[PDB]
């Protein structure tokens, strides 16, 4: 049977014509998360709700509802149950959803549950907003010209999960067919090899690039940067790469800067004229530290966006509070980004930071807009305030240590 | 006929059982190199010379031998000689050489000349040391705390160069085989389809990850760390880290620290304990800006090694002095590690220390390390002094501005 209690007050979000209807009392699925997930799941819980409560003055609720994934789930459905089907039907039909950390076993043959959620429900996109909060403790200098969004496509490249182990009869069964029937000469040793193939298509590509470019359009953003090791990788990578260019050319007007590469796309809202741009993946990982105020939105691959998204977070003193969605045409799963720390689970001690901002992201995606506002300002509020998590703490001078509950009720302090 | 003219006075380096014989008048190859190779070769054949006059009194000294690679061979041996045989017989008979920047064309179907000359020679160690020099301009906070030498492993990943372009007859024949024959279904999109192949195998990892335990051995380093997707990528990055781990074990006594995965490698010549330990990828981008002091030697597979190694140099301002050396069993070639920066060709203005800090690699590789030492001396003294070329200038109060040239004699000035 299910174990999963549809809520008795609460109405689902429903979507006409791409756009989200959102009633009063929207039903919110929520995976607490495995390891710390019980430490910031119930912070971001207080602190949407109180959000919520402020900025509605009780017009509005969110009805949330437990489902599962990870070891919650083989505790809730048994054995081998990490990933039910009903909490894949559940976040389709309910539109909008957010999680905790996972855990993914390790000696079983599973793969990435974090992996397995987006790849199963289509969710395209991963869309990390890396910005500066005043007071966080950064390792550079000017960590406050760093305010970007990564677009990262989620459902192609090397992540596609497709390889064969050294020595198996599928590896050999491979690189037999690609030396004997497509003629390759370039493996160095063909014996002991592992293979893993990296997909790249038009469609795949131009569906986030679309992405990419309309949110450039509907918050003002001044350009967008294709990042890509396309010099290398020609036909996966560079690809990517002319493919974006090539959309930006036929549906929103793009035209050539000078003598090229870069273009040009007027945003029909405001007149601003969005640069469309790129730059090698290796130089662009240097840009970020050297060149930050030059870049905004970024559209890349799936492992390109892993890295850079990290490497951004780490910036700004976020490697703790790093938000990040998951969004496809037909739902959103909204996540904390760090892994489970499990030495630290139930020690009401790690940063919530990470998942309230994921919560703060989907109530703007939402339209709730006014309560998405209140979790930024309460943020602010409490890091500049230095009354913060160890993470934190142990990094400043003079600063006032806070439990993880502690700083979800300090954010709604300075809301 | 052959261009190359063999220097009158001079004579061959030898290998024998590993060990080069380097005799007094070594014929050493060099690369001008395309676009400001121009201005940083120059500038490196002086500087090289002064510090070997000087630092054995006249008794040795290099018997430079230029050969052809890139734009320059095209206007030397004609229209489509871009790497001429006789390159790669020069470099793999002289043992040693060293090269500036290369221009690759555009819209021929020509591959990375870089990575041309490193899979022809089987040149399997991309070595990149990443030090930070007093008074270089940093983004960072804390550059001195950086202090790594990356093992890149440079005969294959997807740098091999093996991938067919969408919608080509290939493609389709490749992708039919991996849905029919390999029963794949994880392909997103098989239409409109680039498809890229990576490899990673168990010998090819582990003459990688030797020699960078050899080198911590040689250098009495405190780490080698294994940096991989192995979470995602199983089978290549995953089989990366479990065969370093594993060669550890078989060849250099690695034993189990506490419950693991961590091991202990003895420094026969010190007994210096040397920590065999490992990193994800993403994760280790975010902790070289954070924890600098806690990594040494990285081994790594292709394209992290090139991430890793560029996101480290523009740590410690040295995007444009980064050292590198490309190094197998029969030969090695030395090189700038920066572009061709067309624009400012034959101005006498950009960076020389990329390309004269690899020939301090190579002066060391050769066993003239008082030579090398000389150098190092002599960069160190430049930059504390505030004479240096715009690239540092423009980020620094109250230094002065000097020439490409200018700059190589300051190093001379300061050795
Ligand atoms: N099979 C599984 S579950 C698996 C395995 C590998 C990777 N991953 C994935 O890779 C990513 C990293 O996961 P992991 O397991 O390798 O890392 P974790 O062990 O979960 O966390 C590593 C460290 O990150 C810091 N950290 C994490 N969350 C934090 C928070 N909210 N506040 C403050 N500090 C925090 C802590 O550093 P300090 O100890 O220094 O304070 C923690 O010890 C995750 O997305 C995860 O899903 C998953
Ligand atoms: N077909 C070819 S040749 C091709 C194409 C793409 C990439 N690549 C490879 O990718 C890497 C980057 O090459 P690229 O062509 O994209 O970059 P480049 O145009 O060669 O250089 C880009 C910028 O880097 C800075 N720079 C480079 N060398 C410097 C030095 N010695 N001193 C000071 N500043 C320096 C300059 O920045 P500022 O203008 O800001 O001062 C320069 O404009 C190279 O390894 C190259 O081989 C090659
Ligand atoms: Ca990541
Ligand atoms: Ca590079």
């Amino acid at each position: 049977e299910s174990k999963v209690v549809v809520p008795a007050q609460g109405k689902k979000i429903t979507l006409q014509n791409g756009k989200l209807n959102v009633p009063e009392n929207p039903i919110i699925p929520y995976i607490e998360g495995d390891g710390i997930g019980v430490d910031v799941t119930p912070a971001m819980l207080k602190v949407v709700d109180a959000a919520v409560e402020k900025a509605y003055k009780g017009e509005r609720k969110i009805s949330w509802m437990e489902i599962y994934t990870g070891e919650k789930s083989t505790q809730v459905y048994g054995q081998d149950v990490w990933l039910p089907a009903e909490t894949l039907d559940l976040i389709r039909e309910y539109r909008v959803a957010i999680k905790g950390p996972l855990t993914t076993p390790v000696g079983g043959g599973i793969r990435s549950l974090n992996v397995a959620l987006r790849q199963e429900l289509d969710l395209y996109i991963c869309l990390r907003p890396v910005r500066y909060y005043q007071g966080t403790p950064s390792p550079v200098k000017h960590p406050e010209l760093t305010d970007m969004v990564i677009f990262r496509e989620n459902s192609e490249d090397i992540y596609a999960g497709i390889e064969w182990k050294a020595d198996s009869a599928d590896a050999e069964k491979v690189i037999k067919f690609l030396r004997e029937e497509m003629g390759v000469k370039k493996i160095r040793f063909p014996e002991h090899c592992g293979i893993g193939i990296k997909p790249c298509s038009e469609e795949g590509t131009k569906r986030l690039v679309r992405a990419a470019i309309e949110y450039a359009i509907a918050n003002d953003r001044d350009s967008v940067t294709l990042v890509h090791k396309g010099n290398i990788m020609k036909f996966t990578e560079g690809a990517f790469k002319d493919w974006g260019y090539q959309l930006a050319r036929e549906e929103f007007g793009g035209e050539l800067i000078d003598g090229g590469p870069w273009l040009k796309v007027k945003n029909p809202n405001t007149g601003k004229e969005i640069v469309i741009k790129d730059v090698i993946a290796d130089a662009f990982l240097q840009q970020i530290l050297l060149r930050p105020a030059e870049y905004d939105v970024i559209a890349c691959m799936n492992l390109n966006g892993d890295y850079i998204s990290d490497a951004l977070a780490a910036q700004v003193g976020g490697i703790g509070i790093a938000p990040g969605a998951n969004i496809g045409d037909e739902c959103a799963l909204f996540e904390a980004t760090h892994g489970t720390a499990p030495k630290y689970a139930g020690q009401d001690k790690v940063n919530p930071g990470s998942i309230i901002l994921s919560a703060e992201m989907m109530l703007r995606h939402m339209g709730w807009t006014e309560a998405a506002d209140l979790i930024v300002k309460g943020m602010e509020g409490a890091i500049n305030a230095k009354t913060v998590t160890y993470d934190f703490e142990r990094l400043m001078d003079g600063a006032k240590l806070l439990k993880c509950s502690e700083f979800g009720d300090a954010i709604i302090e300075n809301m």
